[PDB]
């Protein structure tokens, strides 16, 4: 008088939980919110096909709310439909190898995620949700699609809005191991003194001012509070890279002396980003577009560069 087939669920597809499912009523009525591959089978009842197969579903219980946040770090229980929409988008777009990197056939407005990407096949970084850093990897290997779902859901940006790279870095790095990432830098006026200040993970690697990270180590000018003009400068760095980030401006770019920077073109909040990346020779990533050239002279808003340890020679 009821015939059941055995499925998985799951909330991160590696703690999979057997149930059994009634052919007649929906994957809704049984498991709350589901998806098949991305497919949102909540309104359907169990094709026969379906025997063995894994299903996503929502965090209703508490042993699986813990299995959620140790897969993604969240607790957010929009994440996984938010997630699952922007997968719907880039599971169609085309992902390209280009220059020996994984980028993004341009498509729904997805610049910014196309330099966001690229930018993270070139710097050190290990996530720490299991998630991120297995999308991470797949996409290293061409698999983007998870990857940028699963930015867009960390951003709380959809498909379609124009995104900043800076900002989108940001909400990545909190996610990041940057636990050993260190910066001090000291701040000298001409009336108050010197003071020094020492900060770490996410603020020792980024900044905001300036895009020579040599002007950075000669120093740099700040308004102080009490009223003149201060002076900043790096004093130690521990950390693989750094960012160096500033409002669009014209730059020269030299081959050799940086690992790549956003170049962005337009207004605030509607230009175009394009990725130069320092090689051989100075390349140009627009999507699945590229181009070469000896020099570059042009708008950038990030610089990224290599580091390990530095200390000023200023005494
Ligand atoms: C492209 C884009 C999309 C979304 C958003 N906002 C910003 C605020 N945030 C709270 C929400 C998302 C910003 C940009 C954007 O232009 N960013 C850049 C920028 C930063 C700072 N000052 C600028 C000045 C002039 C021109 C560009 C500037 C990199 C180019
Ligand atoms: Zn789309
Ligand atoms: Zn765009
Ligand atoms: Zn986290
Ligand atoms: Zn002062």
């Amino acid at each position: 008088e009821v015939r059941t087939i055995k499925v998985f669920t799951t909330v991160d597809n590696i703690n999979l939980h057997t149930q059994v499912v009634d052919m007649s009523m929906t994957y809704g009525q049984q498991f709350g919110p589901t998806y098949l591959d991305g497919a949102d089978v909540t309104k359907i009842k169990p094709h026969n096909s379906h025997e063995g197969k894994t299903f996503y579903v929502l965090p209703n219980d508490d042993t699986l709310r813990v299995e959620a946040f140790e897969y993604y770090h969240t607790t957010d229980p929009s994440f996984l439909g938010r997630y699952m929409s922007a997968l719907n988008h880039t599971k169609k777009w085309k992902y390209p190898q280009v220059n020996g990197l994984t980028s993004i056939k341009w498509a729904d407005n997805n610049s910014y995620l196309a330099t966001a990407l690229l930018t993270l096949q070139q710097i050190e970084l290990k996530f720490n949700p299991p998630a991120l850093q297995d999308a991470y990897y797949r996409a290293r290997a061409g698999e983007a699609a998870n990857f940028c779902a699963l930015i867009l859901a960390y951003c709380n940006k959809t498909v379609g809005e124009l995104g900043d790279v800076r900002e989108t870095m940001s909400y990545l790095f909190q996610h990041a191991n940057l636990d050993s990432c260190k910066r001090v830098l000291n701040v000298v006026c001409k009336t108050c003194g010197q003071q020094q200040t020492t900060l770490k993970g996410v603020e020792a690697v980024m900044y905001m001012g300036t895009l020579s990270y040599e002007q950075f180590k000669k120093g740099v000018q700040i308004p102080c509070t009490c009223g003149k003009q201060a002076t900043k400068y790096l004093v130690q760095q521990e950390s693989p890279f750094v960012m160096m980030s500033a409002p669009p401006a014209q730059y020269e770019l030299k081959h050799g002396t940086f690992t790549c920077a956003s170049e962005y073109t337009g207004n605030y909040q509607c230009g175009h980003y394009k990725h130069i990346t320092s090689k051989e020779t100075l390349y140009c990533i627009d999507g699945a577009l590229l181009t070469k050239s000896s020099e570059y002279k042009g708008p950038i808003t990030d610089v990224f560069y290599k580091e390990n340890s530095y200390t000023t020679t200023i005494k």
